[PDB]
C-alpha cells in the first residue's frame, strides 16, 4: 500500500528459466464411467466435462464447484466443445449424433444427424456459426449451427477420425485419424489443401492448430507429440517421455504463463514440456487411470485433467507461472 508498493527487486543479467509449479486444487467427482473430454469455457468461468456415462457436467473453473448435469444422449459421449460466446456447447456421441446445448438452461437446442457411426470429436469455429465433427464413419462433417443442417461431408480418412479443429479465423480445418494422416481442409471449399505424414505413418491420435494458426500439434501412437509448420511441411519440435500407444489423448498449448505443451498420458500422469527446449518441466501425479484429456484455462495458469474408468474424476491444478 502507498509508496512502499514501488519496490525494486534487482537486476539479473543471466535469465534463469522458469518451471511451472502446478499443484492440485480440486478433484471433481460425479461421473459414473470414464471421463472423455474436459474443456474450459472461453470466458474462463466454467469447465465442461463429458463422459461414457452419457452425461455432461458443468463445474466452476476457479472453485471446482459442481453446477449442473446436462443429459439427453442415448449413449456415451466422446467430446464436448464451447461456442465463442460461452453460451452453447456441442457434444459428440456414440448415438451417432451431435447435440447443441444451451448451457444456461441445459436444454438440447439441435440434434445433428448424418453420421453413420459414433461421433468422436467436435469443435465450433471462432465465428461459432459452424461446427466440425469427426466420426468412426471416417468422414468429417461441417454443420450449420443455426439450422442444424450438414453443409459438407468430407471423405477425409480411412479409419475413425481422432480429432478436428478450426484455425484462428475458421478458414481451415485440421483432421487426424488412426489411418496415420493429418489433413488440412479449406473450410469454404471442402478441398484438402495438404496431407501431412509422419513417415512409417503411425496412427495420429490428436491434432490442433497453435493459437497463432501457423503450426499444428500432432500426437502419434509411438509415444510422440510433434509441432509442425504445416505450410512448410516441416517438423519443428518433438516431445516425448509420456506414454501414448492406444488412446486419443488431448494435448494443449499453455500460453497464460510459461510457454508449455501439456498432455495426458497412459501412465496416469499429466505431462508438461517447455515448448522450445522440449524438456519435461513437470509431471502431475494424482490420477489412478489413463489421463485421456487435459485443457488449459484461457487466462489463469490452471490445467484440468480427466481420467478413464478406474478413476472417473477431473482434477484442477494451478501454478504461479
Amino acid at each position: 500500500s502507498g509508496r512502499e508498493n514501488l519496490y525494486f527487486q534487482g537486476t539479473q543479467s543471466k535469465p534463469t528459466p522458469v518451471k511451472p509449479n502446478y499443484a492440485l486444487k480440486f478433484t471433481l467427482a460425479g461421473h459414473t464411467k470414464a471421463v472423455s473430454s474436459v474443456k474450459f469455457s472461453p470466458n474462463g468461468e466454467w469447465l465442461a466435462s463429458s463422459s461414457a456415462d452419457k452425461l455432461i457436467k458443468i463445474w466452476g473453473a476457479y472453485d471446482g464447484k459442481f453446477e449442473k448435469t446436462i443429459s439427453g444422449h442415448k449413449l456415451g459421449i466422446s467430446d464436448v466443445a464451447w461456442s465463442s460466446d460461452s453460451n452453447l456447447l456441442v457434444s459428440a456421441s456414440d448415438d451417432k449424433t451431435l447435440k447443441i446445448w444451451d448451457v444456461s438452461s441445459g436444454k438440447c437446442l439441435k440434434t445433428l444427424k448424418g453420421h453413420s457411426n459414433y461421433v468422436f470429436c467436435c469443435n465450433f469455429n471462432p465465428q461459432s456459426n459452424l461446427i466440425v465433427s469427426g466420426s468412426f464413419d471416417e468422414s468429417v462433417r461441417i454443420w450449420d449451427v443455426k439450422t442444424g443442417k450438414c453443409l459438407k461431408t468430407l471423405p477425409a480418412h480411412s479409419d475413425p477420425v481422432s480429432a478436428v479443429h478450426f484455425n484462428r479465423d475458421g478458414s481451415l480445418i485440421v483432421s487426424s485419424s488412426y489411418d496415420g494422416l493429418c489433413r488440412i481442409w479449406d473450410t469454404a471449399s471442402g478441398q484438402c489443401l495438404k496431407t501431412l505424414i509422419d513417415d512409417d505413418n503411425p496412427p495420429v491420435s490428436f491434432v490442433k492448430f497453435s493459437p497463432n494458426g501457423k503450426y499444428i500439434l500432432a500426437a502419434t501412437l509411438d509415444n510422440t507429440l510433434k509441432l509442425w509448420d504445416y505450410s512448410k511441411g516441416k517438423c519443428l519440435k518433438t516431445y516425448t517421455g509420456h506414454k501414448n500407444e492406444k488412446y486419443c489423448i488431448f494435448a494443449n498449448f499453455s500460453v497464460t504463463g510459461g510457454k508449455w505443451i501439456v498432455s495426458g498420458s497412459e501412465d496416469n500422469l499429466v505431462y508438461i514440456w517447455n515448448l522450445q527446449t522440449k524438456e519435461i518441466v513437470q509431471k502431475l501425479q494424482g490420477h489412478t487411470d489413463v489421463v485421456i484429456s487435459t485443457a488449459c484455462h484461457p487466462t489463469e495458469n490452471i490445467i484440468a485433467s480427466a481420467a478413464l474408468e478406474n478413476d472417473k474424476t477431473i482434477k484442477l491444478w494451478k501454478s504461479d507461472c
